[PDB]
């Protein structure tokens, strides 16, 4: 419409129905210019580190980080009271928008309004460009609605071949505008709509049976097993007898089963306390990224984190792996820090219940054949692949965690949820890119056939609304006894936690898992 | 609409019909930038003193005040004329608003209009959050229609356990970014409606019976008492005799009554000449704090200011307590003033026929069984809760007062009446919220997570419109006298009051009650 | 329920305290009363209270 | 908390005596009655409109 | 009981000579006589309480 | 504030141990616990005050 | 029974009725090794927080 | 229940189920129960060796 007429209002809401809650975030965003309206090719050889692509003049919005949509009091209502959630549709507004020129003269700079200028605007729907908002990484919304966020560069990567960045004929080049937009002036504002795929349910819960347990105490198995091969209680002694039992009630770890636990790859463990570590090196031939587990990819080592869905130590507990994530406070200063205290760990121990320990094996192999003159050998299992019979349970989303990614296109892939957690999607919520359209500087007065290098220097700002459509499954379950809730227990404080500090500055002290309630294997 | 339309009108009117009466107010306002866009947690540990809290970016609009409604002539014509008064509904407009940018360059500093920007504006009426607006604070609308005011800063208050700041786990934090919110530019404009919930008419008269008095003058009881225990004038002399008599006509102290005067708590008495109090000291342990009638709670005094509505001193005797309201006229200078000639003095003197006086007691209570050995003893009752049969009447309303208050959420109350004088309300008038919205400055060209703490310096300004319907009694008594009048007998002036200055200042030298008709018990 | 204390009399002569009908001792002053404006007023019969 | 329930940014319009005397001790100093504005961060001395 | 007592702090009691309505208390109103009045006119007020 | 000072006389205070409702008094009530009583019978009478 | 659902606007964290006990020989509020049901806590309903 | 390493003892994540807490017939010897059941889909078990 007009330069004096607003495109949109501000809405933050969470409404909750029966087996629905619906939630609104609004922002405010600042968008600058991106390496000065070009196109530039990056890319370092760094052995395990190389990597080839572009950058580009535009930006994305990214919401995927779940504090985005929730408060901290929808978070404690959706976890207490709910077995499983799933998104089930989506709505992105982008308005208010406002274009600024800034001048310099003596040495200090003004800001005016430049109410002719545009800025770009297009959702890309059918996935025709590389897809980098899954990736865990920084750019989403600011947890708290006051605060206003730098839009971010949209860059990609492409194939690395060997170590070396040198690009083959396989390297792919996207140009954004080669797409169709929306422009937009003042008055102007953008929507597009979302319809999530069907998706199973987050479990919410922690298993309140073991599945090695799943078996009524009371009452023998009418299987049977050798008890031994010989007399006493010590081995390559006694008398050679085949004793052979029932398997009766109180030893069920002879109890004949239906199913196995989850598979295993198994992760160097590390100690919170610098003493009870060896010593490891950041860098050289010795690095530590070459003792975690990783994966080999054309030659190029990757830490295998998070990795498959396993057991792991409690957030409290000294020793931790790479299969727990981790996040900062506000407390670290400059990217690095020497003590644990700083930062939130995240653990998984609640799936130990149904999935083998990240650092321990997945049990123990017999690999040889006994005999008289041949005694028993065993070896430990320490990556087991999925075998019939298996089960096992996700990693949980968290707070501060992933919403959503999406799955590759690739025409096999074996259960493809997110191994940092949440929903994976064939087709994801669509990235939607946002440039300044460059305006010219004043030109000369005689034919150049050169591009124009020359700019004014301009920003933007506005708003942006995203509403998710979110469903739940309500916790029927019929146990007598309370339930695990969360609960602010943080007790007496020089200053609330989830609120604004002295200074103004809203930071996250915790890390707050989707798993209180129980349910029964 | 537009850039160049108007998007309102001033209205100032009375407009007086049968049972009715509305009034319309128009001011100019200014907001600034509160906190620098930022949510800052208070907080202060002062013994009783003792606060926490959080001051928010934003602002709000204060019109709970009777001079905001009424000019001193239409202030008149209510309170001559009628027995009652209460709010029937309420509209409120807000419009013809103009953001400014501000630029400072050589050191002087330039406004411009930024075209683009705009304003955010809610009404809570839902209630949702923290309602200060009935606090007997600044902020409301100056009483001269030409004054132009700041919009106050809103911030509140959480629940302080003991002397100490520091907050508990039930201490609550409100991001109003977190409710839905209109956006304006200069051609946009609010509106919102209210309906007052049904209230008592306050009692604009005052008795011309006392309540000991509502006897026929003229006529005996057919009741009977004991007049004596003993003949003659002296205290244990005399022969022994129990002597009874009808209760005459004449003695109206012995009569029996259906009904008592109201409760009471007793006040300090101050005096206005230095010299006739001792001397007590504003702060240490002797603290005047200290020697008033208080309230403890959770550890903490309270001064029981006003406290329950009692009789007090007229406004020109010499004595003083809490229980009046004070307010100030202009000539102190630095908010502490050595002299009462510069305050104005509330007195409820009128109520003195039904309600015990404020620094005397409500009565003398018999505390032994006297007998032939035992004489009579007899105690103050100095602080007299409500018992069956008391009636009361409330504090008055002033026109530099308090119209309405909100009854606290509580399953308890008694005569929900504001202590301070007005309206208690269930459902009070909306808090309105109003806040510049952020306007980001030139930001860096490269990416960061960091937020945004750098913005363009900006205000609004713009109007408001605040109509009010009175539902008002007409006086029918059949009193053949004269009743008293509020009336200008100022006499002969250098300058007028209610008017304007000399120098163009508007200030209030008196202080109004409603009660100057009498109405009969 | 809400109580205000009365002074007890007793019937026989004997077994009060002797208290005159005026002055700065009358018995208007040792019964309990209120006061309104500065007046005396008995509190009789006074709230609602168990009796002899 | 009941006694909390204003702006902590904001100062009543209502005034109060501070003081019947100068100093900090009870019984000296010079007798003088001092009037003050009633001002945020005092909130024991805020006239309020419900008791406890 | 109008103080706190501890080891050193012997318990003291005083009497309730009048107490007013507090939350829970239930009562029963004055008797009507033969001799009694029928009615009484509610004094004209903004508050009463139980207006018996 | 249990006198009236004046320059020949100190202010005293008492403690108010027991004070019943005033006009202008909120309260909470207590709290129902998963032992406790769900309900009570009002008892029959022609007063009572706030019935909880 | 009819139950009010909480609306607040609260943004931190309410306190919840939790299961806090720890590591137990025998579970709370379940059948013990002799089979007797014994209640170990008092449990009132007040969490929730509200503004006044 | 869930076991927590090699100990017995149980944490907050272990649960109780009373039967009571169910609704139940209940049936004197003239009474009878009955109740029906539909298996889902499931691929056949294969009764057969290979023959290659």
């Amino acid at each position: 419409d007009g330069v004096g007429n607003a495109s949109g209002d501000w809405h933050c809401d969470s409404t909750w129905s029966e087996g629905r809650v619906t939630t609104t975030s609004t922002r405010t965003w600042v968008l600058p210019t991106y390496n000065n309206h070009l196109y530039l090719r990056i890319g370092t050889t760094a052995n395990s580190n190389t990597y080839n692509g572009f950058s580009t003049p535009w930006g994305y919005f990214d919401f995927n980080r779940f504090h985005c949509h929730f408060s901290p009091r929808d978070w404690q209502r959706l976890i207490n009271n709910n077995w499983g959630l799933r998104p089930k549709s989506m709505r992105v507004k982008i308005f208010n928008i406002q274009v600024k020129e800034v001048t310099t003269s003596n040495g200090e700079t003004t800001v005016a309004n430049n109410l002719t200028s545009t800025v770009q605007i297009f959702a890309d729907s059918t996935y025709e460009l590389p897809y980098v908002m899954d990736a865990g990484q920084e750019g989403s919304f600011p947890p708290f609605p006051n605060d206003v966020f730098m839009v971010p560069q949209y860059g990609y990567c492409g194939v690395v071949t060997g170590k070396n960045q040198n690009q083959t004929d396989r390297n792919a080049f996207y140009c954004l505008e080669y797409f169709p937009s929306q422009m937009l002036r003042t008055g102007n504002n953008f929507e597009v709509s979302y319809q999530f795929e069907k998706v199973p349910f987050h479990s919410m819960y922690a298993h309140s049976q073991s599945l090695d347990r799943m078996m009524n105490p009371l009452l023998d198995q009418y299987l049977w097993h050798l008890q031994s091969t010989t007399t006493g209680n010590s081995l390559n002694q006694g008398t050679a007898t085949t004793t052979y039992g029932k398997i009766t009630t109180g030893d069920f770890a002879y109890y004949r089963k239906n199913w196995l636990p989850g598979a295993c790859i198994k992760q160097q463990k590390f100690s919170k306390n610098a003493n009870q570590n060896y010593k490891i090196p950041a860098s050289g031939g010795d690095a530590l990224l070459k003792y975690d587990t990783h994966t080999t990819l054309n030659g190029r080592w990757s830490n295998m984190a998070p990795g498959p869905p396993m057991a792991t130590a409690g957030a409290g507990d000294s020793d931790f792996s790479n299969s727990q994530l981790i996040f900062a406070g506000p407390n670290p200063s400059g990217n690095t820090t020497t003590s644990s205290n700083n930062l939130l760990f995240t653990s998984e121990e609640e799936i130990a219940t149904t999935n083998p320990r990240d650092t321990d094996m997945f049990g123990q192999i017999a690999d040889n054949n006994q005999n008289a003159t041949t005694a028993p050998h065993i070896a430990n299992l320490d990556a087991m692949g999925i075998v019939p019979g298996m089960v096992w349970q996700n990693r949980d989303i968290y707070y501060q965690g992933p919403i959503w990614a999406k799955v590759p296109h690739t025409d096999g892939h074996f259960h493809p949820s997110p191994l940092m957690g949440g929903f994976g999607l064939k087709h994801p919520p669509p990235q939607i890119f946002i440039k300044n359209t460059p305006v010219p500087a004043n030109p000369n007065t005689t034919f150049s056939a050169a591009r124009i290098n020359s700019f004014l220097t301009q920003y933007s700002t506005g708003q942006v609304a995203v509403q998710i459509d979110w469903e739940i499954q309500k916790e029927h379950s019929k146990r007598w006894n309370p339930e695990v809730q969360f609960t602010s227990n943080y007790g007496t404080q020089n200053s609330m936690l989830w609120a604004p500090d002295n200074a103004g500055n809203y930071h996250e002290l915790r890390a707050i898992g989707s798993r209180f309630l129980t349910h029964h294997l």
